[PDB]
């Protein structure tokens, strides 16, 4: 998937995720934003096409992407343990990450 | 698991390494010492849950555990190429890697 | 592998890369280096065997590491897209990763 | 996946479709699109839950949801044969039988 | 299994499925039963032997377990869900099915 | 395969099983006929090319091959059964539905 | 599934080796029996539910199972072997097992 | 794994039980005891090393391990389900089974 | 296979053990031992053809087998853990419960 | 497969090469092709069935074989860069070993 | 398994076949004659440890298994074909082909 | 891999054998070269491009590549064993049939 198909993915899930009702359908969205994250980070976003590949621009990007890896397979985790609203609670938090990257280089 | 038995799990598989007379014990050892800092990394640590996700602190905590994982997979060479005393020695050498990060979040 | 073998399989890759003409074998080129990759970034170098683990050089090579794992995922990419020209010039920019670190630590 | 959801999957790999210059894009979208209707076809639309499950509208629905299946398959036909054009070509065409179901039963 | 037996799993499982307090053992059965109704759609009833194989009589019985295929699908669905009594409720549901073919064909 | 592949490797199979002498080849060319017929009941046939996805006449088409599958699977029953004389004869009345579709639409 | 349910298992296959004609038949179900033997020998009935777990109740309930187990492996080695009749004659003979289980705790 | 490594699992995986609040948690930790149960059932303990294989005090070893993975078979079954709180009594009532083995053979 | 041919199995297996001098021949033959004792425990051997399938005679030889079955487990968890000369030790000591066995029924 | 079917398949798939316009179709074929010479070399011809089996015609028999499957695998070598046109001339080259054996043995 | 352990594979499933009354017995020992001869095939025998690993000796030894791999495998294929009798008279006639190697190298 | 990509392969295995201390690169490396020398035998060296290909020359170029990978394989055979030191020499050896072949056909 190209970077604006995996943020699509993204996006898609958490509305997934706000809405459901039950682990199953929680821990199946999880596990496709943690696929297109895994995808992303390698990825050079448009606005730093031009910027040197070791720039800090560019290890910010992908320390970004590690951190929501993080914060997806924490909140992956407790949809594991069937903890629906905490899981849910855990992936609005998420977006904090997001729009942080996003003020940046998006 | 909890960030607790990853820990357990850590901390029970260096005592076997310690002991073990053959590489195949200490492969396995170490496997499950992978799994456990896998899964140990995207973890908030008590101390850590009031403080933002992208902390210098937070930050440092998945910088450590990474560090851990690199070691821990050098190990594992070592064991895979039947290699037990300098495996087991590379073990003991985790020991810093777990004190320095108690120290500061434990 | 040992850090030399999976150097000298890096390299004997992209020379792969830079004489293909299709691409299943760049594709299966760039499999081979994020296998040797994934395998060297928790190594130690020579030059570097008496250094502390989390010295500020042994941070630098892992970092240097994952940087060309992430450059060696997104060459991957354009191949999986079968554009072969694309993925060829990625790995020939890969290069400047290579040679950035061996001019700290070989 | 829900209804909507599938529904939502199934126009979104239409638009990753048009805008494809590959056929690994489009075999993987054609793809997700047979999964999400072999998942819909067996679903209960809101306007008729109050129909017999063997009642003219709820045979006619399984019976589009076979033929949007059948013409997938064959798209994903041409996918696999890399022929990207024909692939879209019939991708697009597919959109007849979506609106012949919409304007029934949406 | 012969269509007798395909027909006493499928009436053992909805008991099962009737009795069940969890969704382990709803989900259990409910695959059972679709393997049976996979296996039994193409077989020949007794009472229908000496009917041409495109007549009405046999393309009315392949329609009916097609529908029941359906419809073991979505209480599947809800049963993955968790979704214990919605998928009691729609196992009951499929009854209606069975009945129908019965009364022609049994 | 496009759908005058599948053609033949119904036909060949015909053969194979007509002249077989044991079950284990009866099962295997059987099942050989159920991939082709799987593969080939999504296709537009050359003279029905002009009529609309949904026309009388494909939705006809697909019921035939639907019908096939159903009759080449209860076939595979009685050669999974060992029955070798009993598929044989099944097998030689599917050329009741192979003739019935050709008039039509061959 | 529960004692009841493994129970009802073994005596519908029994059912269904007596009147089959042919191995496979009777090889899938002995293989029923064998894992609903395998999931109920870990049970407590409900006349031993008031016996130590380690009664002289208990242990012959368990013995019994793995006589009833070994005497169901030997009637599927025979099945195996393609030996219907003598299959079915040791399923028959089954039932002495069963009988002499059931006077002393059913 | 070694006896006594097998006994810590089992000793340590009754703990996780006893505190766990989800099924997954407790799922898995027997699923840990029933492999460390069967691993360590064919050992020799410590103080047996000088008797028969066959006699008494060793046939009554492996019997009451064979107890033991028969209650934490049960125990199993039980999480299976989802019954979290019937599961951790059913693991609370093994205990008897390890301290009656110990008062011999530990 | 038939009894005498998994008795020819465990025999020739003991004396590739005993000429080994590395642990994967002594593996690769304890594996081996295991499918026969797994596939022979459940017969009945020609001088108690006459013996009721739960007379002590029978229940003495299938609980020779499951003695068995353990001792060689125990070797293999030996070899597995590389110790030749140790698994080689105890291949020699299960020819006693060999013996056992023969004294009485053979 | 028998001698003749195993040549029919053989002949059958040079010519849905020969048509063939993209890979995914050459290689499909060209597997087929694999797996029915490996089926074939081991087979008596009949015009060669009163020959010695170490006969001078039944190693020419072998050998003819032989090279036709390193030829099939270089085609498919080919076509698994993608190289359609190269491919089938490599597979109208291999009708050179065809028509060689056929001269002297069909 | 060393050339000895092989060859005496070879002749204990020989003797497995002959006495054998079912194609399931038959097929399995065929199995391990191919396993076997496909292991020994690039031995060194000891009567040409002396040779030169192109000697016309050693070709000769690798052309009479090859033979023989033939053969085995035709007489599988009889086997699979559930010709019992037929797939013995194969193994048998085996004889001369093992007889051919051994008068020149055993 | 091409032919040169294969010899290259082969050569670089050689001087890990020779360097190595283990049997796991030992095995490493004897499995990358049996499949270097797998995909080469298929091959057509540039000297033999204008050869009948069933002319003495591609037929010896095919034998040779036999024999090399039946004394590829018997090294492995001594490497899975753990004899480095062994292996180690069967691959020094080797070099006589990667010589005798060059000497005609590189
Ligand atoms: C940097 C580390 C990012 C993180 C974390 C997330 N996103 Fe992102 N996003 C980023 C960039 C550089 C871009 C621009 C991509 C481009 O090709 O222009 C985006 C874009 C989006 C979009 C718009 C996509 C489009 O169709 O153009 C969306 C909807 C989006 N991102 C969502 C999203 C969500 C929900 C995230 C957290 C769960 C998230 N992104 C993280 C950079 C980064
Ligand atoms: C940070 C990067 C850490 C690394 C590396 C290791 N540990 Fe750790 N450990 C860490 C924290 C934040 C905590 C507190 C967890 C809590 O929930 O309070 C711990 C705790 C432990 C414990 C005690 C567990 C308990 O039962 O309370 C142990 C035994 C332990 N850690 C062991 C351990 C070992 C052996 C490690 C290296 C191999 C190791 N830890 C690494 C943070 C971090
Ligand atoms: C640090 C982050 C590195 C990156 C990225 C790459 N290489 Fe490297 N390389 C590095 C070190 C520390 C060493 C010394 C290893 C030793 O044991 O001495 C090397 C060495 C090489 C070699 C020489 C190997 C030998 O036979 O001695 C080669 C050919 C080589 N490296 C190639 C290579 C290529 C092609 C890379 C990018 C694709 C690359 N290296 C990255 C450190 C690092
Ligand atoms: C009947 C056989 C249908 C076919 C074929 C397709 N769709 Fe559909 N669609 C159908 C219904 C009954 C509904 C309403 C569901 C509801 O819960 O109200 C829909 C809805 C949609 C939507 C809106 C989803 C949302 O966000 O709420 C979309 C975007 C949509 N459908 C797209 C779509 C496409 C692209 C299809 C063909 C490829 C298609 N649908 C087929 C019924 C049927
Ligand atoms: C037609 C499309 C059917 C559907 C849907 C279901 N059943 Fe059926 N059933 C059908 C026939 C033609 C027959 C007669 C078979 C015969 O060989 O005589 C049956 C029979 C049964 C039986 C009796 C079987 C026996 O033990 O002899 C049962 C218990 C039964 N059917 C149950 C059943 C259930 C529970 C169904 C829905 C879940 C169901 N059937 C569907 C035809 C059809
Ligand atoms: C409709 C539901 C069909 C069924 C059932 C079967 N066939 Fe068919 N067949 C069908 C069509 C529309 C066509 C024309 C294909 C074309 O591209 O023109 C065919 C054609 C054949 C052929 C000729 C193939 C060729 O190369 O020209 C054969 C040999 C054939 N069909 C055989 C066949 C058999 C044996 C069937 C039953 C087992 C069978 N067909 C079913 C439509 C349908
Ligand atoms: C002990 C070792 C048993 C063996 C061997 C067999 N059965 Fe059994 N059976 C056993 C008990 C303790 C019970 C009572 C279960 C309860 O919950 O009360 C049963 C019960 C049955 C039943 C009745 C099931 C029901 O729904 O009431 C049947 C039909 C039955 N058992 C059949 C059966 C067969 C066919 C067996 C041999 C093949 C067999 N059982 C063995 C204990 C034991
Ligand atoms: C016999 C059938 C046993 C059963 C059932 C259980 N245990 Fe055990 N245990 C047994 C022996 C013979 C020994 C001594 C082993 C030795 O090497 O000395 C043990 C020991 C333990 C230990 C101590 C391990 C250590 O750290 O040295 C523990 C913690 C233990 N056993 C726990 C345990 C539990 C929780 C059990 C039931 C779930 C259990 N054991 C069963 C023999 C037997
Ligand atoms: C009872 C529990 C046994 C155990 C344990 C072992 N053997 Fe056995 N063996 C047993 C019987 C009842 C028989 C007679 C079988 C018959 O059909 O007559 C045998 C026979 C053998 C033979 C002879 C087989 C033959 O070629 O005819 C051998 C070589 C043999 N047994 C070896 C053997 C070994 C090595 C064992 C331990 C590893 C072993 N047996 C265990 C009963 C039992
Ligand atoms: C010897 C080494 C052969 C090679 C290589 C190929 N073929 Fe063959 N073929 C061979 C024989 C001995 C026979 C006669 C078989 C018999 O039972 O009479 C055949 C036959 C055929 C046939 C006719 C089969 C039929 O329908 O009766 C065909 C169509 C055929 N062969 C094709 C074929 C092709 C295309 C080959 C190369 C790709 C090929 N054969 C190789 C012997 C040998
Ligand atoms: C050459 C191509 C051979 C074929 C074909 C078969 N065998 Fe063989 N066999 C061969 C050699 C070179 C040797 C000597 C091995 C040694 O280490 O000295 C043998 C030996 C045997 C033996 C004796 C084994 C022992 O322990 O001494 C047996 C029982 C034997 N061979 C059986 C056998 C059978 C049954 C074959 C055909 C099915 C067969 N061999 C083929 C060389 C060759
Ligand atoms: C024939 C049967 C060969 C055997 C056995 C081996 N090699 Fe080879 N080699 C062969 C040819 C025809 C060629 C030339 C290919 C060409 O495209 O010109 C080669 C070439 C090599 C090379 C050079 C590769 C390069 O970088 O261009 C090497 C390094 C080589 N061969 C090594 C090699 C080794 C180590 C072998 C045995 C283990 C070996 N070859 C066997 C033909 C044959
Ligand atoms: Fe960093
Ligand atoms: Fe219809
Ligand atoms: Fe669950
Ligand atoms: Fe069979
Ligand atoms: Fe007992
Ligand atoms: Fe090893
Ligand atoms: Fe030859
Ligand atoms: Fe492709
Ligand atoms: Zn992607
Ligand atoms: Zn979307
Ligand atoms: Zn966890
Ligand atoms: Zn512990
Ligand atoms: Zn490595
Ligand atoms: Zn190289
Ligand atoms: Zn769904
Ligand atoms: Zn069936
Ligand atoms: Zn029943
Ligand atoms: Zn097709
Ligand atoms: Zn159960
Ligand atoms: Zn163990
Ligand atoms: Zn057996
Ligand atoms: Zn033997
Ligand atoms: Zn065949
Ligand atoms: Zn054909
Ligand atoms: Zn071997
Ligand atoms: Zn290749």
């Amino acid at each position: 998937a190209d970077l604006e198909d995996n943020m699509h993915t993204l996006n898609d899930n958490l509305k997934v995720i706000e809405k459901a009702d039950n682990a199953t359908t929680v821990k199946d969205a999880l596990t496709k934003m943690q696929a297109a994250a895994q995808d992303a980070w390698s990825a050079t976003p448009p606005k730093l096409e031009d910027k040197s590949p070791d720039s800090p621009e560019m290890s910010d990007f992908r320390c970004g992407f590690w951190e929501l890896i993080g914060q997806i397979n924490a909140a992956l985790h407790l949809a594991k343990q069937c903890k629906v609203k905490e899981a849910q609670a855990a992936a609005e938090q998420l977006k904090t990450t997001c729009n942080a990257c996003h003020q940046k280089y998006r």
